[PDB]
DNA sequence: TCTGGGGTCCTAGGACCC
DNA sequence: CTAGGGTCCTAGGACCC
């Protein structure tokens, strides 16, 4: 039968939390990000910032060029982990089929339950609510018969509102549905797919499965079948971390291997703590570093490895940083470990 | 404007053992 | 009648939040 999925999305949810946390904000344009002398980017704004156009992914200074009297928060990363933590909560109380995406974002399967008779639209108003109640924040949701057009609904009545996509309503609204709308679908692609001559679904729903398969591989067979409403991925409940990584961006460009040694002694211990807490005797699958070069280009260095340690982690380093920097200097010292499967 | 810090999933391409 | 060609790694892109 037809499925129930219920996406939930928070509104603007780092900016919302020291909005609430700080009403003297509220009605100036403020961004969550790292200053411009600290080579920071915007990690959100809030309506009267994004009036301005300034965005996600911004690179900080060009956000201030729109936006001058633009008021920069560093971000209060744990308040939002409470309020992460919160909402989740919260979405137990109605199902065990829940899968976080974010510290702002889950999908959840209802199509058996009882608590709105089989409503997913009261159960998701409900939800929406009581997020309002306990956590004195907006949130917006979607619901459809699968994971992508959930996805896509509860952009569709943003802010602090929702939308409800049935199976009877799923090709009128796949006809004239943009491709860019679908997630996965980014700019890179939604360029590909416009010299193609592909906008809609709709379009898609009239191509050759073999031309997709040869010019886009996977995630080309999946656009087929999105196109044709069908998403047949499930809540996964259980789904686990499979890397950690810390990684730092300095302020100004470093040509000592003695700097970038010390960043690394700097950040390990910083990659001990995150790494004692989902094994506090320190796992490793795969361990590895990363660099950034002066021309924006990276490169990561991992391998197969038992245990974490600092050492292994200094001499790839230094090999990493006396083989593939090529005299450039370094704007970010990185960090990385994979995990094991169980 | 001069571009973060976390992560996900795919793929190419090399290297090694058979 | 000095394998080649298949596996399994690593590096990197694209995208997400
Ligand atoms: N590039 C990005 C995008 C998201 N994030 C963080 C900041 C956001 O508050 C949070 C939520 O992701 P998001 O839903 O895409 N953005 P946000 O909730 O602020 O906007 P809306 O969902 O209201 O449109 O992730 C980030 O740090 N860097
Ligand atoms: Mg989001
Ligand atoms: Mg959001």
């Amino acid at each position: 039968g037809s499925r129930k999925i219920i996406h939930v999305d928070m509104d603007c949810f780092f900016a919302a939390v020291e909005m609430r946390d700080n009403p003297a904000l509220r009605d100036i344009p403020i961004a969550i990000g790292g200053s411009r002398e600290r080579r920071g980017v915007i990690s959100t704004a809030n309506y009267p910032a994004r009036k301005f156009g300034v965005r996600s992914a911004m690179p900080t200074g060009m956000a201030l060029k729109l936006c001058p009297h633009l008021t920069l928060l560093p971000g209060r990363f744990d308040a939002y982990k409470e309020a992460s933590n919160h909402i989740r909560e919260i979405f137990s109380r109605y199902t065990s089929r829940i899968e976080p995406l974010s510290l702002d974002e889950a999908y959840l399967d209802v199509t058996d339950s009882v608590h709105c008779h089989g409503s997913a639209t009261l159960i998701a108003q409900e939800i929406r609510q009581t997020i309002f109640n306990e956590l004195q924040l907006t949130a917006s949701a979607g619901v459809a018969p699968v994971k992508f057009l959930a996805k896509i609904a509860s952009d569709m009545n943003k802010p602090n509102g929702q939308f409800v996509i049935t199976p009877a309503e799923v090709p009128a609204f796949l006809q004239t549905l943009p491709l860019a709308k679908i997630p996965g679908v980014g700019k890179v692609s939604a360029a590909k797919l416009e010299a193609m001559g592909l906008r809609t679904c709709g379009d898609v729903q009239k191509c050759d499965l073999v031309m997709l398969l040869k010019r886009f591989g996977k995630f080309g067979r999946i656009l087929w079948e999105r196109s044709q409403g069908i998403d047949e991925r499930d809540v996964n409940s259980e789904r686990l971390r499979k890397s950690v990584g810390v990684e730092r961006t300095m302020a100004e460009d470093i040509h000592h291997w003695s700097e970038c040694e010390a960043i690394i002694e700097r950040l390990y211990p910083e990659l001990e703590r995150r790494l004692a807490k989902v094994k506090p005797d320190l796992l490793i699958a795969r361990q590895g570093v990363k660099l950034k070069f002066d021309d924006f280009q990276q490169t990561t260095q991992e391998h197969v490895w038992p245990r974490l340690n600092k050492a292994d982690l200094i001499a790839t380093a230094r090999k990493t940083w006396d083989e593939r920097r090529g005299g450039r200097g370094v704007r970010l010292v990185g960090l990385h470990v994979t995990l094991l499967d169980p």
